[PDB]
């Protein structure tokens, strides 16, 4: 009644606050809390820190912490505990290279039980927003460190947050209960069970049978034809949010033939995205023209969409010397076919479905796209080392878009650096991305984001496909289901059956 059952494709993991997969970002956020909390307006509010000041140069920050917070095991949260957590995360600094605050923090010390001082290398504007992310800058009770560190594992996953992990059964379920000694508001729901159900169809069946009360997730949550049917079923409740992030292809500028601007521009006119969404996504998502939607901060730039126009795609290819051999449908230039490999996760039906549309659309303009559907690990290896022609990719949602997504483009083991590696202006873009993050001058900040996103758009590095939404299917008795400000969090504490 005040207990709900839901599902997730895998277990939540050990819930080490400072590490990554197999820990799940939404479950880390249930147990662990940040110094400051992200809000839908892009600001942060006081959270475990009640207030803060910064030096004139923007480099030294002092937070005054709450004094009434306890970890769920009764141990105090105080500045020493916070400082030991920062030391634990930065004792594994290289693992957090993707997040620029991990390279910016020069020192963290507790000045007293309530005063915590953080010194940075530069006036890093996204500081507070970085501290608000699900990981790694949360807080586990230091008693639960293993040999005074977390990077080699933790003991019990003891946080300060509104949920406590009750128990986990690998490949079966995870059970959380509400923290009866939480410092903030008590959740209405007392117990949440997560059934581990990896397949989307099996998740929809589990809901139809009543085995689960709630499904919450992105466009991969359940089959979208089924979701549309459920939205008309008066026994159920469904929701579809406003878009949270972009799904796009990344095109390899460093690999023939996507190394040619004219080829990438042509590809960007070849796909009818509205058709793709109505055909493969059941009409449930929005067309994307631009790496970031115009509603994203700093990204309303009047960039010019490449609308579906196969006549233009062909013209661009022909002018570039890619013409059709007698009796053949695939173009050739300097003897070579216009062949491009598109890699995706082979077991993800929706990805496959999507890939097949893209392949068909680009044969219509004389490009031979070859589908390479592989297991997850192999696709992640291809992202990291640039072994792809085109690969599916997506942005990260608030509060990561755009600043953290752009920051990451500089990390060589990420798909975006690899896709961009062939650009003459790659070093200028990376220099500009470092500059934009440390700008105090609001005018210069906007000008640097315009230049970076305009170069990425004009160089046709991406093929934006969709802005996708978060979707919910629920038993009606749970009521309206809220969304969280951070796109990877699930706001269970806000559900009030
Ligand atoms: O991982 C995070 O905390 C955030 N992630 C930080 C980078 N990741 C570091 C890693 O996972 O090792 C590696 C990473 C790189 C490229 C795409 C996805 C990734 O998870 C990005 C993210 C944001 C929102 C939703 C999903 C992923
Ligand atoms: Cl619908
Ligand atoms: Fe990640």
């Amino acid at each position: 009644p005040d207990e709900i059952t839901t599902a997730w494709p895998v277990n939540v993991g050990p819930l080490n606050p400072h590490l990554y997969t197999p820990n799940q970002m939404f479950a880390q956020s249930m147990v662990y809390e940040p110094l400051v909390k992200y809000q839908a307006d892009g600001s942060v509010i006081p959270w475990l820190a009640k207030s803060w000041t910064h030096s004139e140069d923007g480099k030294t920050w002092t937070f005054t912490l709450r004094d009434d917070v306890k970890f769920s095991n009764g141990e105090p949260f105080d500045a020493e505990a916070a400082a030991e957590n920062f030391r634990a995360v930065l004792d594994n600094r290289q693992r957090h290279a993707w997040l620029e605050l991990a390279n910016q923090i020069v020192d963290v010390k507790a000045l007293s039980k309530t005063e915590l001082q953080i010194t940075l290398k530069s006036a890093y504007y996204p500081f507070l927003q970085e501290l608000a992310l699900p990981r790694p800058f949360r807080f586990i009770a230091p008693s639960q460190f293993k040999n005074h560190e977390t990077m080699n594992g933790i003991k019990a996953p003891i946080g300060t947050g509104p949920w406590i992990l009750q128990e986990s059964k690998l490949n079966q379920y995870d059970v959380f209960v509400r923290n009866e000694n939480y410092w903030g508001e008590k959740p209405a729901i007392k117990k949440i069970t997560f059934n581990v159900i990896p397949d989307p169809t099996t998740r929809a069946v589990a809901f139809e049978t009543g085995d689960i009360d709630l499904l919450y997730g992105n466009e991969g949550l359940l089959p979208l034809d089924t979701f549309a049917r459920f939205s008309q079923n008066p026994a159920y409740h469904t929701q579809l949010s406003q878009p949270i992030e972009t799904v796009m292809l990344a095109l390899n500028t460093a690999k023939a033939p996507t190394n040619e601007l004219a080829v990438r521009e042509a590809l960007n006119y070849a796909v009818n995205k509205k058709s793709l969404i109505d055909n493969a996504l059941y009409g449930t998502q929005q067309v994307a023209d631009t790496l970031f939607a115009p509603s994203v901060p700093y990204a309303n730039l009047g960039l010019k969409p490449s609308q579906y126009d196969p006549q233009k795609a062909k013209a661009l290819l022909e002018k570039a010397g890619w013409t059709l051999p007698a009796g053949k449908d695939i173009r050739e230039k300097n003897g070579q076919p216009l062949r491009i490999e598109l890699s995706f996760i082979g077991t993800d039906a929706l990805s496959k479905s999507m890939a097949e549309i893209i392949q068909a659309d680009m044969r219509q303009i004389g490009a031979d796209v070859s589908l390479i559907g592989e297991e997850e690990s192999s696709i992640y290896a291809r992202q990291r080392d640039g072994r792809f022609g085109m690969i599916f990719h997506r942005t990260w949602g608030a509060p990561y878009d755009p600043h953290a997504f752009l920051s990451s483009m500089r990390v060589p083991s990420h798909a975006d650096f690899q896709a961009q590696q062939g650009l003459a202006d790659k070093p200028l873009i990376d220099k500009e991305i470092g500059e934009v993050l440390a700008t105090h001058d609001e005018t210069q900040r906007q000008a640097l984001y315009r230049d970076i996103l305009t170069r990425l758009h004009d160089e046709a590095v991406y093929l934006p496909i969709s802005y996708i939404s978060m979707m919910v299917v629920s038993k009606p008795e749970l009521g309206n289901i809220p969304y969280a400000p951070i796109a990877t969090e699930i706001p269970f504490e806000q559900i009030k059956p």
